[PDB]
């Protein structure tokens, strides 16, 4: 499991072949670039382990860099590895209430630092 496999599960997968996967990879790259150029997201990203880095990329892939950067309080919790504190707030969001199954997987990934939520 990795960010690409993770996002394929959360997003559709399937449609379009190697040309479609170029667009997918480009969107993953754009998400990472969005993180690394944002003053609020980069220090969080830098502090995170490889598994939780994927979780953050996932959020930015879905909502965009400006959207994710709006989670100021949760991002602070993530930066100091207070996973449960972050989880409480992230679960109370437009994001969660619009895509609850995906958001729960992403949040659980933040909580555990494992890929267990994607083993199903
Ligand atoms: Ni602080
Ligand atoms: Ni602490
Ligand atoms: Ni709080």
């Amino acid at each position: 499991m990795n960010i690409f496999e993770m996002l394929r599960i959360d997003e559709g997968g399937g449609s379009g072949g190697d040309e479609a996967e170029k667009l997918f990879n480009q969107d993953v790259d754009a998400a990472v670039r969005g993180i690394l150029r944002n003053a609020k997201l980069k220090p969080v990203y830098d502090s995170l382990d490889a598994v939780r880095r994927a979780a953050l990329i996932n959020m930015v892939f879905q909502m965009g860099e400006t959207g994710v950067a709006g989670f100021t309080h949760s991002l602070h919790a993530l930066q100091h590895k207070h996973w449960d504190h972050a989880a409480v707030h992230l679960a109370k969001s437009r994001w969660y209430n619009q895509t609850p199954n995906r958001a729960k997987r992403v949040i659980t990934t933040f909580r555990t630092g494992t890929w267990d939520a994607y083993k199903n």
